[PDB]
């Protein structure tokens, strides 16, 4: 329960930031429309700045996507781990051939959740080492 | 792959080295600017508002580097844990006794990684605000 609360809070923080990003992109969309309507000097210069600012927001949105997926995966993993801890309260000799292979299937699900998670951390690592430009 | 992971580790060790050096250069500019602020480098310098301005830019640039150093720390630990995890998983996916203990070591490694991701998230979502 204390594990699951620190997670809900991180999810809200992320939502709140995606909402702020959406809105900042909405303002840039409108300035962008006005600048392009004005293309019937300083005006061409504004168009390039808007492109930069939209780019920045997209990079920020991307990071939030990654964090939000990683968070979904922590949740799935935690639940699979619960399903597995429950099954391991019973000694192994007291289980069927079938019961034992469901334990092995749960464990595979959990390992491929972990693999996806590590793949998203590697991508985020790449992005943070690339943003030092 | 163990060599993907190796390569990512070398990248990180090398970026920490570039960071340590960028901080060394900033230490030196910082020392010169402060010698100039105490009127020791040129009798005009101390009156120039560009000089006070440099001091504040150095502080910002030092702060940026420390944020970067922090991120590299986290990534490097995470990477060690990814390595440990993948090896414990390999040990386990070979065996299928100490089988139940290996699984527990791996679940603790997974929990520590969750925890470093959460810390990284907190810091990245505080560099904005």
């Amino acid at each position: 329960k204390q594990e699951e609360l620190k997670r809900l809070h991180r999810a809200q923080i992320i939502q709140r930031q995606l909402q702020q990003v959406e809105e900042r992109q909405r303002r840039l969309e409108e300035r962008g429309v006005a600048v392009e309507k004005a293309l019937r000097p300083k005006l061409m210069q504004e168009w390039f700045k808007l492109v930069q600012e939209k780019n920045a927001m997209v990079r920020y949105e991307s990071e939030l996507m990654i964090f939000a997926r990683e968070l979904e995966l922590e949740d799935r993993q935690s639940r699979l781990q619960q399903e597995l801890r429950e099954r391991m309260a019973v000694e192994d000799h007291l289980k069927t051939e079938e019961e034992l292979s469901e334990e092995k299937q749960i464990l595979n699900e959990m390992l491929e959740v972990v693999e996806q998670r590590d793949s998203l951390v590697a991508l985020l690592e790449e992005q943070r080492l690339r943003e030092r430009e």
